[PDB]
């Protein structure tokens, strides 16, 4: 349609935008290398940096592409953490249950 | 600690930078070939934002149509307010032409005799 070509070059724009700076966001990250605690203080840390030189729109995406990079990072840190917590559990739990069944014997 | 933080929002006022300027021609391309106005506008945007969505929806998709959203309302008004500001001043110059007019009436002897003669 007449809209249709704007669909299209804002899909195209969106793509393009989607995963160009994937890469420097990555360095941000692994080098401040946060966790679900210290998470919320980081990133309000830095908007405040970032904005008391200047707001614009851009200041903003990447702010709010930083935060979803950021969630991202931190919430998948702690997803195969609790896979290793757990596993760790029933490792630990089950091996005492194999000694304290053979002692009481 | 502090450090890193400096240096990121110093990477992010880059970063952010580059992507308003990046894309910057490529809205104001798209609203040449709309042309909206204050009733058509958010139908617009609404329409255009199904169909980007219709077919597909991710992070850099969201952030183009708000970033097209806000350059949106931004041509609407900067455009608008012009043309409010233009009409403002055809009826003040419209206004005094009519004063000095029916001032230089008044001057011949009102509108029956200037007119007339």
């Amino acid at each position: 349609s007449t809209m249709g070509q704007v669909g299209r070059q804002l899909a195209i724009i969106g793509d393009d935008i989607n995963r160009r700076y994937d890469s420097e966001f990555q360095t941000m990250l692994q080098h401040l290398q946060p966790t679900a605690e210290n998470a919320y203080e980081y990133f309000t840390k830095i908007a405040t940096s970032l904005f008391e030189s200047g707001i614009n729109w851009g200041r903003v995406v990447a702010l709010l592409g930083f935060g979803y990079r950021l969630a991202l990072h931190v919430y998948q840190h702690g997803l195969t953490g609790f896979l290793g917590q757990v596993t760790r559990f029933v490792v630990d739990f089950m091996l005492h249950h194999s000694i304290a069944r053979w002692i009481a014997q």
